[PDB]
């Protein structure tokens, strides 16, 4: 289970770009989980999300699947160059990255930057 408003499935870049607003200009704790319908590792990583959610109820996660309509055009907007790739925002500014799959390293980064 999760707080529903925590986790959001992004539908249009438009969507995007009011994110990625909300972690840099409004400088709310935002992580963003790039992944794609093709790729199987990828599924591996919701789950964990969700369920830290509740430990850093603070933060939003916001899902981008990069085989979506207009989100292609996030990938160029944050460098993003493989799947599954987790950035993670504070202070309006990106603290970390995790290229692939990495639930442990995942774990701890959100309790280094959000505890």
């Amino acid at each position: 289970s999760h707080m529903r408003s925590s986790f959001v499935v992004l539908k249009s870049e438009a969507e995007f770009n009011s994110a990625l607003s909300k972690a840099r200009d409004g400088s709310l704790p935002s992580v963003f989980y790039f992944t794609a319908a093709w790729c199987g590792p990828c599924r591996l990583i919701s789950p964990v999300i969700l369920e830290l959610s509740n430990k850093y109820p603070d933060v939003t996660t916001y899902k981008v699947d990069i085989d979506e309509g207009g989100l292609s055009n996030a990938i160029g907007k944050l460098n993003v160059s493989a799947v599954p790739t987790l950035q993670f925002f504070k202070g309006g500014v990106k603290k970390a990255e995790i290229v692939g799959v990495d639930v442990v390293r995942l774990k701890s980064v959100m309790e280094q930057l959000y505890k």
